DNA sequence: GTTGGGATTG
DNA sequence: ATTCAA
DNA sequence: GAATGTGTCTCAATCCCAACTT
């Protein structure tokens, strides 16, 4: 809604190429200092337009979407890159780039003659036509009487390089500096190392790249074949680095598992550290018919489980597999018994989600009842704990446009802060967590963060709550989240109710007609009826009146 | 003339 | 977070 | 009991441009 400068885009790129310049200094090429030193010789309305475009989405433009008022003459500002070889005026054109540039009715004046069908959609056409007209060519080999340069940006792989430096990622653009200027993202401000950074070597960063193009023509349909020889079959020692290759070899493995070709599948996930891999290995062993190695597998794992989803899942497969190996079936007791309350109900009607019918039900004079799915537990963590989240532990920030520390998924986080958590945790023994946590509330709000939930989180909901819920059911909550951080943000049931009177609450997962607890879910209830918390799983008839 | 999607803006 | 198999 | 539709990257106006309506 105006910024007072109107080149406010350019001063925040220069931004990021100083940084760059001190930080990264040594990992740098000479490409990468030449672009640099080039851009500040440009004049202002050069570099201006040069970033508007690399913050675009084409890479091809049309003189005329190229209208700035900052800039003003699109075409005197073009000419020093043009120099410099960073764009491209007569860029030669694929059939599909040409139809991105011009108007649907443009092309059919100008393919007037190889087409008589009928006016269809533009995107047939483009099948229609890509057969008779295979080769690239200039925009004036298409058509000469188009009146309007066509401008191709060719540093845009050098641009995404320098903005994966700047954020340790290739997600997040660049209006992150503008956005977070309107106080449209609101980041959490951390006074980080003055040589603080995502990436120390720069065969890393050669790595992240290669990693994300594999991810890409994957996803553009290209055969593993030349895709998994393309990879290194050996790890990597960078450990966040490896994590990234790892997940890509998992995906790789789904792929093969929907083809039905089986036995790669077990190959691939066997050759990942992912989480759940392993289970999803044996079981492809099992789907490929392959009952001794899967039973090999699975007793190879239930001797030192990754997590407890392994254990939950191992309890399955281990019988499974027994069996089809003729070895005798084992004794076990069953699933402790879920705590079961029936609800028959009005058939909504308009719906209304199951969840919210039940919410009202259960909401009676002197009962509270929300809608929160584990929203509210994630959240009291997540303020009582800020100041280690956000702790400034080497490496763990370096821009101002963190919502979280890069290594949260980390299996040595807990340890590198292990001081500041139990400090943290430790104001649940005195009395002031209470306190503490609606100071974090008040100075904290609308802060991008991993795990509090600003929305869900009022003040009713967030007082209530802080009244009725002990502080050793919170203990027994917080120190499973901090265990395994990914597996265990996920299954916490639907509702809370409080009776704000006896300071007394309980959970109440709903399962609407046909659905049943999933399994990060059951692993949540057996955990709490272990240590004798409130939690019933609700299953909702529907009631329609004959 | 109107609707809906995707890009662009600050 | 929804669908087949019996 | 298993499968298979998501990837975390949750900002609102505004403009352009296909597509539909008689
Ligand atoms: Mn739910
Ligand atoms: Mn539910």
């Amino acid at each position: 809604p105006a910024l007072p400068e109107p080149f406010y885009y350019l001063h925040n790129f220069r931004a990021v190429l100083a940084w760059i310049g001190e930080r990264y200094a040594d990992l740098l090429d000479d490409q990468e200092r030449a672009f640099i030193a080039a851009f500040a010789e440009l004049p202002e309305a050069s570099q201006a337009l040069l970033v508007r475009m690399v913050m675009r989405k084409g890479t091809l433009f049309r003189e005329g979407k190229l209208a700035y008022a900052e800039i003003g003459d699109t075409r005197a500002a073009v000419q020093p890159l043009l120099a410099l070889g960073w764009v491209d005026a007569q860029p030669t054109l694929e059939l599909a780039q040409l139809f991105g540039l011009l108007k649907k009715d443009e092309l059919s004046q100008l393919f007037r003659d190889h087409l008589g069908r009928a006016n269809l959609r533009k995107d047939a056409l483009l099948e229609r036509l890509q057969p008779l007209f295979p080769e690239a060519r200039r925009l004036a080999e298409w058509q000469a009487d188009f009146a309007e340069p066509v401008y191709e940006l060719r540093c845009m792989a050098l641009c995404d390089r320098l903005r994966l430096m700047y954020f340790g990622n290739l997600w997040q653009d660049w209006s992150e500096f503008v956005l977070a200027d309107l106080g449209i993202y609101r980041y959490e401000s951390v006074e980080f190392s003055a040589d603080s950074r995502g990436f120390r070597l720069r065969a890393d960063v050669d790595a992240y790249l290669h990693l994300f193009d594999c991810r890409q023509r994957f996803d553009l349909g290209e055969p593993l074949e030349e895709l998994l020889a393309g990879l290194p079959g050996e790890p990597y020692a960078n450990p966040w680095l490896e994590g990234r290759r790892v997940k890509l070899l998992f995906q790789f493995a789904q792929h093969c598992e929907k083809q039905r070709d089986f036995d790669l599948a077990q190959r691939l996930y066997r050759q990942s550290s992912h989480p759940g891999a392993r289970l999803r290995a044996i079981r492809s062993l099992e789907r490929g018919e392959r009952f001794a190695e899967a039973h090999a597998l699975a007793r190879e794992a239930s001797c030192a489980p990754e997590s407890d989803a392994e254990r939950q899942g191992l309890a399955r497969l281990l019988p499974r597999l027994q069996g089809k190996l003729g070895l005798p079936r084992q004794a076990r007791a069953a699933a402790p018994e879920i705590d079961r309350l029936d609800l028959c109900l009005a058939f909504p009607s308009e719906p209304c989600s199951v969840e919210w019918a039940v919410r009202e039900h259960l909401e009676e004079p002197g009962c509270a009842v929300h809608y929160v799915e584990n929203g509210l537990i994630n959240s009291l963590f997540g303020l009582l704990c800020w100041e280690a989240i956000f702790a400034a532990i080497p490496g763990a920030f370096f821009h101002p446009f963190h919502s979280a520390p890069a290594d949260l998924h980390s299996a040595d986080f807990r340890q590198r802060r292990a001081a500041l958590f139990e400090a943290c945790l430790g104001r649940l023994e005195d009395g002031s967590y209470r306190d503490a946590i609606r100071c974090r509330y008040r100075d904290k709000f609308g802060l991008q963060s991993p795990f509090v939930y600003w929305e869900l989180l009022g003040e009713e909901l967030l007082e209530q709550a802080l009244d009725c819920l002990p502080a050793a059911h919170l203990r027994a909550w917080f120190e499973r989240l901090l265990e395994d951080i990914p597996g265990n943000r996920a299954g916490l049931p639907d509702l809370i109710q409080f009776w704000p009177a006896q300071r007394r609450y309980r959970m109440v997962e709903v399962k609407g007609p046909g659905d049943r607890l999933q399994d990060n879910q059951l692993r949540w209830l057996q955990f709490c009826r272990e240590r004798e918390m409130p939690v019933a799983v609700c299953y909702v008839r529907w009631h329609v009146d004959d």
